[PDB]
């Protein structure tokens, strides 16, 4: 795990957030994808609580674009420092920041409400009380003494435990371990690479372990949740940068019996 | 009686106008702030966006009356038209559309406008295509004096008669009077076929604006007074509707009291 320990947030956050992977403006694109699933599952009405865990968060914000309207209080989080420190540049406005604005416009654009991108920002900046450290190998993935409202009144979930996980049954415990921070009843968007074994972020090469839509469905139940919904997107060929070696996307909308 | 004093008053004040000025004065915050959906730039982008929207206007080409600095009045009408011509009396504003044309950092920048207008056309198009296509349909961008009975003059480049005319705070903003606004507003028929649509915007009651250090004025009128012109002009009334400048917008830069958005068919 201590390839973790070179990784780059720039890197990553180039490697997969800027251009090609980047360009919102092709709606066959993995961003507007992305974006998509995450906007209509939202929109739906059924997702809703007053606080919202996010795990694995990295360096990156878009995951909770159409979340923020829905949950008062959000909880980010990640393994590694730089990336908090990343975070807290965008959440502070702090220089050298990243540029999310073309993520906020097609949420805004996606979500068809009339919503100016900046209220989108002002929104999720303002909802966002809190950025912790968590490890997902532990049974406590956030500790102890968190200041996190527990239990959770749903979790998001981007790219992190296939990322993070050595094997099939690594991914299946971490799975076990977050959602015990997940409130009964409680709802999980889980986002994530399909059939990918490594990516790279600068100086560092991660591992992954390759998942298929079947073993994350049944990895889901054997936690604990009924699938709503499960959807796969394909790695269109000019999105295959060499940045890594995902085949496709899988979203995953997911409710703690 | 007789037009050329007015009019000589009228380009004598405009050789002092400032486009930054202008621009900043008019479509940056606060009246630039879309956010705001009560403020006087989304309903602007909304009379136009509901219009183009309905499919009825449409064609081969188009001519912006009086565009100055400005481009947002063709966000909506470029995915419409696939010839535009831009017009201006002032070179400097002509140059400022230059600017913006060959996207050079030095423009005016748009894109929030771009964004905003994407955003309630409600096509998920990206801002920086809704862009491409403007720039991309923009034939030519010429000198124009309305004063005259061939706006564009002899012999222009312009494709006549156009298909329809969008025309922004132009007639008002350089008629002494009615009688010169009227003249103006006949003057710029002539250039759209029958059948063809006008979709005229403007302030109401305004008296006068500022741009830098030149102080312009206005001939203040009313709704009746524009519906009278267009009727006197040849034109059906199809929609006129009204925005009340609230307080929080008027900011000394103007007098305006209010917005009109006129879209109006030519009789034929
Ligand atoms: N043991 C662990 N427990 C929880 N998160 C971890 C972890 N080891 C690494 N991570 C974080 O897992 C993330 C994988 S990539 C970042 C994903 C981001 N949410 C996005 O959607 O693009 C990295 O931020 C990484 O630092
Ligand atoms: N005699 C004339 N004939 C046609 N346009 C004129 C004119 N005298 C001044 N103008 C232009 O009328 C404009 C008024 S300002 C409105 C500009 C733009 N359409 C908008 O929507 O903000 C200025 O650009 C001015 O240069």
């Amino acid at each position: 795990a201590s390839a973790y320990q070179r990784f780059e947030p720039r890197a990553y956050l180039r490697n997969n957030y800027a251009p090609p992977r980047g360009d919102l403006c092709n709606p066959n694109g993995v961003g507007p994808w992305k974006l998509r699933c995450l906007a209509q599952t939202f929109a739906t009405g059924e997702v809703s609580g007053r606080t919202l865990i996010d795990i694995g968060s990295g360096p990156t914000v878009y995951q909770l674009l159409s979340a923020c309207s829905h949950f008062e209080d959000i909880t980010m989080t990640d393994f590694l420092e730089v990336n908090r420190q990343e975070l807290g540049r965008w959440l502070q406005e702090e220089p050298g920041a990243f540029n999310w604005s073309m993520y906020s416009q097609h949420a805004c654009l996606i979500e068809g409400k009339g919503e100016c991108w900046q209220d989108k920002e002002r929104q999720l900046r303002a909802r966002v009380k809190r950025v912790l450290p968590i490890d997902v190998h532990q049974p406590q993935p956030l500790g102890a003494g968190s200041p996190a409202p527990l239990p959770a009144d749903a979790l998001v979930s981007a790219f992190c435990l296939e990322a993070v996980s050595p094997d099939l049954a690594s991914f299946q415990r971490a799975l076990d371990h977050i959602t015990t921070l997940l409130r009964p009843g409680g709802h999980l968007l889980l986002i994530g690479a399909l059939e990918e074994s490594w990516y790279l972020a600068g100086e560092a090469r991660l591992t992954v372990v390759p998942v298929s839509e079947e073993e994350v469905r049944e990895a889901l139940v054997r936690s604990g949740y009924k699938v709503r919904d499960l959807r796969t997107y394909i790695m269109p060929a000019h999105l295959q940068t060499g940045v890594d070696d995902v085949k496709g996307v899988f979203f995953a909308w997911a409710q703690k019996v």
